[PDB]
């Protein structure tokens, strides 16, 4: 029926060339078409953003804050309309979709106050007729590549902050649910944003490779899967770009022998089987006793083509010597006696799957978690104070829960030195965003003197 | 010919195996011998540091501050002795060597106050019987590889801050002037530093490859030449380590047509023959021809260098003054080897360009340095240059206190010559990891002896 | 400008940084505009 | 109206001295732009 | 300590490409005429400041 347009240079462009379809499970009846863009259609966006940058960079902080504040209002105005568009192409409870947007709006609210923490200092005559000052400037034109889960919040976690800092933005969202993202872009233009400051270009590997290649774009921001993340990180960084990359991972819970089992089981059941949760896919048990006990409690409660991916995953698991304790064929699946050499540990799988890994010491458990592409959340379940202190000291995961789950609904590993947390307190991890989208400068200035200033010393 | 010892595990070790000679550059005469260490001798240091870490990590902030404060005093006590040791093996003005150490001491003074900015928050009952807190922890065992220029300050820019944050340190200094560095290490032990917290291991590519390979070392910090920097950056990062790398580069001055030439020439003459500048980008031919006219008169005061110059002529640059020093090249282009390859010695290259945009793009598109200047009378030009150039420190008609040019690799970026209070937090972030803890001790209904262990 | 009963606003129009700096230093008027006019709709001199 | 106290607390009446020996200045500045910055747009 | 209380403010882009600042400047050449009582303190009350 309908076709979705690009949002380059402040107007909606219709591309006809390559094209895929947006489906809508549970129906899988294809609802719209999406344009897979060529390098020419991207260069349009790049040129648009490059053009908008100098004006926007010099826009007063308070005016940028102003346009963001109206953007926040226009989102809180059109909530119903947006959430509908999320649930329709991504397929998720409207209550979840609304909770996502509430988060996106928190991101917009944080961005409105970024101009304040960005003012710098001035000193007249730091030396004889020499002024000095320090500034925090935007870097230029930047791009963000967004995933399927969260078409609302992940972009609103990138571009509002980047634009508040005075950059311009090219957003290449997911092909699979791009309508909700584009609506929110348009509302930003409706709030007052100049043309070219935010551009939305639909596409896929071609479109992304375009942005990775373009020498005008100075920073690249990505959240999605680990292979694509490694790609964009390495290939971006090799071309002098700043790259921020979150790639899918697995969060681990540790169970000590003294763990309060009902407490751990409650967390694991909420995390693995029960976006309003924690993500945990591996339970590292210290000692066999606690593992046997955990399994005893888990099993009862787990009774509450495209398919071929999961069957393949499970089948490999059995083949390599894991104990398939509950076979969910998709329902809840439980694997025991899992080792890090197995494919079921290394490969991430869609769906309700928990793996139990048996280990002999806490040191071994911590080394297991630390030695892989560690996630953004981890728990330890224990009554021992010394164990908990040690775990918090030596684990390398940034957020830790002791007998309590964490508000981290998807697991991501963060690449490189430009590190940003997706689910942390915005006020705590916001400065990392600000630093990614800005460059510090220190200027020293002198205007060398003339002896006389007759008209002959100037130009016509 | 005496022999210089390693400082592993709190005591001085004598290595005899592979071994090179430290010369006295102004006497041309070898004075001492230095031990090129094997992987075993390094693993000693690594094990020593790995052992010291848990105790040191839990040392109180105020006690760490205390040992650093005495370290600062013991350096200000032994200045004469130290500086002598720098001028002797590096060969430099005692006044310069003393000014270097004064900077190193500023770095130590900054580190003493790092424990204060590292305190975090606590909240009882953020949720029902759930406490929350946030902390800045050290990362573990870290290593630093330091260059020939600055054997005092570059190490004191790395390890005091890293140790103040609660890490332990393996320092692999330059083979060519390692005595001054080692003395300062010892004074730190004399100030009160526990054994193993700072270790000094002398060596070469072997020693460095050891640290790049060692999986216990969590961060790697390097200042030196660009090929070695790229090496350590890529090979370090590929093994999950944090890598901070400054590699030698070229600082550029831009001359607009309206530039006050005597002012620019003064900066260039101080910088090339203070500040490091090796390229003068001239916008328009007039200012370039004029600059050359003024430079030539004033430029009258290894086998590497002849090769460098010869290549330049070969690829079509105009050799205006041949210092065989004091060498001046005109009509240089970014495709030439004399632009791409950095050379020791008094060599300036003029690059002619047609617009300011082109000059800024030239500077930005290469491995840009840590300082740059623009010479002009135009306010709009200067504003634009300051806005769009990507170099961190900028001088408008004035040179900057940036005596060596470096490019910074990756995302773990630190400035070597900036205001310590301004760029110090970047150091702190490189040597720490942020943690957010949420905690609950789930309750029991009764606490009879039967509910606990024997 | 300085030698008369000077007002409450003045401008200089120029591209030269040194000229502008000098003007701002040596002019005696309290508000100064460099290539920009000032929100001072009537001119007044202040006594005493 | 240029009043100073000779015998008051210096920290209390000092600002009056400072104001007598200074003038406030308020600068607003813009460098109007050019479309291009080729050498032809500057001088000799 | 008078130099400390005399620093002023800077603001980049108070309007589009328009910076603004405020300073406290000296007025120029000034003169002081002193009395018989207090040949030490009255001048030191004028010229140092
Ligand atoms: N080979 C590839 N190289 C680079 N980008 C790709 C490639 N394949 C897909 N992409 C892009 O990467 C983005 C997200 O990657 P993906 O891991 O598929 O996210 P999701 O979790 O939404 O499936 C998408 O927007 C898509 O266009
Ligand atoms: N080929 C190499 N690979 C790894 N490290 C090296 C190599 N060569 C030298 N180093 C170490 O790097 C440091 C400085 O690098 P270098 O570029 O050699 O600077 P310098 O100008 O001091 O020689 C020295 O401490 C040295 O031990």
């Amino acid at each position: 029926m309908t076709l979705i347009k690009h949002l380059i240079g402040g107007e909606l462009i219709a591309d006809t060339g390559r094209t895929a379809d947006v489906f809508n499970p549970s129906t899988g009846e294809a609802v719209r078409k999406v344009p897979l863009a060529d390098r020419e259609t991207m260069q349009q966006a790049i040129d648009a953003a490059k053009a908008a940058f100098p004006a926007w960079r010099n826009t007063p902080p308070a005016k940028r804050a102003q346009v963001l504040f109206r953007f926040k209002q226009l989102l809180e105005a059109n909530e119903e309309r947006i959430v509908k568009l999320i649930s329709e192409e991504h397929g998720k409870t409207i209550e979840d979709a609304a909770g996502e947007l509430k988060r996106g709006i928190e991101n917009v609210e944080y961005a409105t106050a970024a101009p304040e923490i960005l003012k710098g200092e001035y000193s007249r005559n730091v030396g004889p007729n020499i002024d000095a000052w320090s500034d925090f400037q935007p870097i230029g034109v930047v791009a963000g590549i967004t995933p399927f889960n969260f078409p609302a919040m992940v972009p609103l976690w990138m571009y509002p902050l980047a634009i508040a800092c005075g950059n311009t933005f090219i957003l290449k969202p997911s092909e699979r649910d791009p309508s909700s993202t584009l609506l929110i872009a348009e509302l930003f233009h409706e709030a007052g944003l100049p043309k070219g400051v935010l551009n939305v270009v639909h596409g896929d590997k071609g479109a992304v490779d375009a942005l990775i290649e373009a020498p005008e774009v100075k920073a690249l921001s990505f959240v999605g899967s680990t292979p694509i993340a490694e790609y964009i990180y390495s290939e971006g960084t090799k071309r002098g770009k700043r790259v921020q990359a979150l790639g899918g991972a697995k969060n681990h819970a540790v169970l000590m022998p003294d763990a309060d089992l009902d407490n751990a089981v409650s967390a694991l059941m909420g995390a693995a089987y029960g976006e309003r949760c924690m993500a945990i896919s591996v339970a590292v048990c210290v000692g066999d006793q606690i593992a046997d006990a955990l399994v005893q409690k888990l099993v009862p409660q787990i009774k509450g083509a495209a398919r071929d991916k999961v069957t393949g995953y499970i089948d490999t698991g059995v083949a390599q010597g894991a104990e398939l304790v509950v076979d969910g064929r998709l329902g809840g699946t439980l694997f025991d006696r899992v080792t890090p050499e197995m494919t079921i540990y290394k490969e991430e799988i869609f769906g309700p799957v928990l793996c139990i890994v048996r280990v002999n010491s806490l040191e071994e458990a911590m080394q297991l978690i630390n030695d892989h592409e560690y996630g953004n959340g981890t728990c330890i379940f224990t009554r021992d104070g010394e164990a908990a202190r040690l775990f918090c000291d030596e684990i390398e995961v940034g957020m830790v829960g002791v007998n309590v789950p964490l508000p981290v609904p998807v697991a991501y590993h963060s690449f490189g030195g430009w590190k940003r947390s997706l689910f942390g307190d915005l006020h705590a991890y916001g400065p990392d965003g600000v630093r990614f989208y800005t460059k510090r400068k220190a200027i020293t200035q002198r205007w060398p003197q003339r002896k006389s200033h007759e008209a002959a010393q100037f130009a016509f």
